[PDB]
């Protein structure tokens, strides 16, 4: 007898994804569960991962021991996906994902960490262009204790950065700008793009972030002494091992990656037209990019436009609006509006109307 | 033993769907998620608009109902809150302002005086009223042309005389309405020079309207081309006869078009639902395909079709509603004198240079 | 070096719940209302659904012909095996809450028409006044599906296949209904006897009839009553020795009787019933799931009418009380004025213009 | 006329079928439905029915009670169409639908089923020629519980084969060849024509197939190791009534019918040239015949030629290549290829390039 | 006489059925212009043509 029981098909499949080449703007489409013909449910996985990477140890703790999976197969191919490369901190020559702005910050990171890490593949020295996402991922991994291998992999051999060991206790983050108005520190609207202040790296001292806990179980109380149980990035005690400047550089780098991808979105006319029915795209983008709006000019304007249009915008409309913002400079008259803080929320108010509102993002 | 098969337990009841603009009649749309394919661009359909274009041959459309339906009509129409769709389906006048229109009452009065003498026409069009529901008049005139008799709470009266043209339109399956104007001292087809409202108010203009009817041979033939047009007759070519209701037919066509335009105008008020269903990208494409019978006789519908084709068949309800409002307010948009009108391969073509600005194929009378 | 064996407690913590463990059909699985805030707990009877699906035994048992051994002997021969498992594997149970004396003549009739080709002693102990209707129903389904039972062990796919089970493969829907000779011709009538009475007088089972129908699901022909072409009635199939028509009718009546006796025994579970007074979907789900048996019996029809009149929102205690009232009192509502009509293949009762009840074909596959 | 009469005409055709007088090669070609271009689409109804018949009970469950058509008048005509006769398993003397090869299997089936069923009309006793399709249909229906009446009818009165009941649960099938390599079972490419195996009934024992269930819950366990939800034909419990060898003979006989029909078509160059414009004919032929590749190497060569040519070949080229394959024998050194079975599929690979692949075949 | 609509890709019915699935001629509501008797006369008359 012969008893070779080769398996055979058992089910089907469903789902869809758009923007294969893109990294942050890649989105996964699922039909609405309640009713098959309601608004499509979009979701950006890599953008959520990037936002969660702001606590690198908690984001990469499992990969230290558990998920030591086969990575050689993914990297070593004729055409590896750009998303995988940027996820594993590899420079890519793709024009849509490479920017020439802020490169001085890139080489600053390289000279900070190149002495003890094979940083050549992350950012080849002397290159006029670089991949912001790759450097952000490299910074996160290095802060997490990992070491990028010359053989295109990661190993948990390096030392743990002190800031990552502190961000374990905190779950919520909220970047914002600061200025010395009337000889005192106060939160201000973003007056610079990340793309421009990554050039003048001294300006990164203006950036500040506030961390705080996901407090103990309590069904109704809105606060657990929210001000007493929170800390700010610039308030932490100074120490050489603390990657505070690398952390702020990583945040700005992720923001720059998002902006360059939005710029490249303009040329993707075919897929934008084919996905005109995806109106949840803009609402999801507004929901998930909330961490980066409080630091940049153009992201703030884009968020304001998205809120004005009612959280329903297919990709082509977002591409056109972003092109308009980039080309026309500051368009909206923000001079009539003011900033305010309400129970931790970061909002722009004009009169009594709430033009914009941003809540703390989730780090893990 | 004892056996009864009257219990029939078959079931083939679909997967899922949805309906939008329930209060509307023509633009009432059925939405189906195309689960057969991975692509999630939802499919859209306008049942009542398809039925209205079907009814251009009233006898072939209404023959099936001469015997079958005897369950209930009054139970629906005489409900607490009868739907405008059902009431206009059974030729009942509707009080809603969104559906009713005030312009073009002259044609309604004309049809009422033509058929009022031999039909209880009061509920179709109350006498002396300024506001009339054009869809109700269209359904009434179609049913009368098919030999029915209306009632206050029913329509199951297949007892009236049957129009000659309603019988003539059994041999044909395709129709192509188009305007015709006296140019160069000879008859010639032209672009739509008047909106339907102007010619309904001044009913003398309807003489310019014309249509062409065609057969559908079921033989396994090669796709027939010119010189096969002998098997086709124009509406105005038919010999005159008292029973033969040509002007009734033209009035029905214009009335249906006016109902569509009134619905489109009222759509602008529906900004809430238009926003709630902004993801229905197939609305523009489906409406563009389905309205193709009316664009050949109206300025504004022609402009809407042209803008739809230029945009690229990607309009949700909000975009089409706003564009329609802009067309209504502005009126003329582009210099169509630069373009020219041509007929080729039995299709109604308007072209500028070499590009085909808009293509219209004759409709399916069914 | 050391072994790496270990476990993580991968579990959300909050999960479902099961109620009425002892009961066979009335066992239900309670799930919170999804991710919604309505807090109307879902209810579902798994064994009742399986019983209704068993009315096409081959399609309902084709999987087990090859795809299981599963060490079911351990389940059957446990120290305290679940009565649900025993009744699922056609084993008699001596529990007073699942055994009835009525209809035993039909039980021994099936036990002797299948007596010699199967070891039927463990299914129905010969001479015992009481018996488990569910066990006999499952035994009939299994044997009709082409199995043979064993005491303690799994069924063996070795016996012959009845012709009716093969015929029923083409159909997906079923609709039992009674018959009567009125005006010299057969016509559908309301139930006149309880399933117990009609089982005791086995000749009455000839009055039962059912009609099956295909499931095309092509998005066409939905409203057409030309679907009468694609249907056949149980009594209309040509007679044959191996076509177990009477076993099929007996199995249907036996399942109905099992449901009845379980409903009767539910009245004694007052503690659990009152502890679970918050699950109001119990009555609605039971009404939805019993729809195949109402057309054949008086008391099930009365219970369905009561549930519909009460708005479908009632808990187990209310169901028990109403069932006891129906059992004790007898016919309550006036059916002389209630007309019985079939429209679009639906078994409905109409009072004037009001539709007192409507029953649709059950899903049989 | 009072008005100009430019108007519409279609003469819209509906329905079309060619290759008449055949059984399997019948194709109801039609114009493309949704696309404006009038490209020719194809489908083989009888071939699909034969492929679905591999689960005989689920294939013939309807006719046991539902259809009961007036078959008597159909086959009693003066010159009834051969396809209808073969569909009801009636022997036909046409030279283009019979072959002397494989008569041993026909004799075996006659002696194994003739003792309880009339069989002379299905296959005349001792005849040197036979129609394979008729015997395949006869064995399928006899497994389905039917009884072939002499008077042009099937009576649902016979016993039901155990394998037919077993196959209800499985919607997907996979035949293949096997060999005793290194003292263990292992899949091999086909090494014999169906003629050799029908003639050598003992050699038929080497054939095997695997079946699989269908569902819609997403596939689990890497979508290829889902093996407890599948079974192999030879692993099923042996029983007198379980028609294992009848099932294998059915599959081989259907394959032989297809081969004989293609060989007969080899001489029909006239109509093939008249219909050579149809190249989707080859694509649909490949798609429907994919179930038969893994048992006969001559069919494998035709499939390989079609795949290399790009899934687009005209009937004339198919005929020429089939004749060339039949005359030549082994055309290429296939030993350079390697056999693999991944993600549930069955494919042969030479080097890294996949030479040919096979997908799930649906039977019910 | 009974009247039936066209079928659709189905040839699988050889059993009993009745009434409004194919409504019969005599059930039609009588009317002065509804020529049932002329129709029956024509049917019989063409049958007689075939006979002669």
């Amino acid at each position: 007898t012969v008893r070779v029981g080769v398996s055979r098909n058992t089910s089907g499949a469903a789902g869809q994804t758009l923007f294969r080449n893109f990294y942050l703007l890649r989105c996964n489409i699922l039909a609405d569960g309640r009713n098959a013909t309601k608004a499509v449910q979009s979701h950006f996985p890599f953008l959520s991962r990037a936002v969660r990477c702001l606590s690198p140890l908690a984001a990469h703790c499992a990969d230290r021991t558990l998920r030591r999976d086969n990575v050689k197969q993914i990297l070593t191919r004729e055409l590896p996906f750009s998303s995988d490369l940027i996820n594993y901190a590899h420079h890519v020559n793709s024009s849509s994902l490479t920017t020439s702005q802020g490169v001085e910050a890139a080489r600053l990171v390289a000279q900070v960490y190149g002495e003890q890490v094979p940083f050549d593949h992350i950012y080849p020295t002397g290159s006029a262009t670089y991949c912001p996402g790759a450097i952000a991922n490299a910074i996160s991994r290095i802060m997490a204790g990992f070491v990028p291998r010359e053989g295109d992999d990661f190993a948990p051999s390096g030392p743990i950065d002190y800031l990552a060991a502190d961000l374990i206790a905190y779950k919520f983050v909220l970047p914002y700008m600061l200025d010395m108005v009337d000889g005192r520190p106060q939160i201000v609207l973003p007056s610079h793009t990340v793309e421009e202040m990554l050039t003048n790296t001294s300006l990164l001292n203006s950036i500040d972030a506030s961390f705080g806990i996901e407090a103990r179980s309590d069904q109704r109380m809105t606060r657990d002494a929210a001000e007493m149980s929170s800390r700010s990035l610039n308030e932490l005690e100074d120490h050489d091992q603390r990657g505070r400047m690398p952390w702020k550089i990583m945040l700005g780098m992720m923001a720059a990656q998002l902006k360059v991808e939005l710029d490249a979105l303009a040329d993707e006319r075919t897929e934008s037209q084919a996905n005109a029915h995806v109106t949840s795209f803009g609402s999801r983008l507004f929901n998930q990019m909330s961490a980066f709006v409080t630091i940049d000019h153009e992201l703030m304007e884009l968020a304001l436009l998205i809120k004005e249009q009612g959280f329903a915008m297919n990709p082509g409309q977002i591409a056109s609006k972003w092109s308009l913002i980039r080309r026309s400079g500051p368009t909206r008259p923000l001079s009539g509006a003011r900033l305010e803080i309400r129970n931790g929320n970061w909002m722009i108010r004009e009169g009594d109307q709430t033009l914009l509102s941003v809540s703390p993002a989730r780090m893990a």
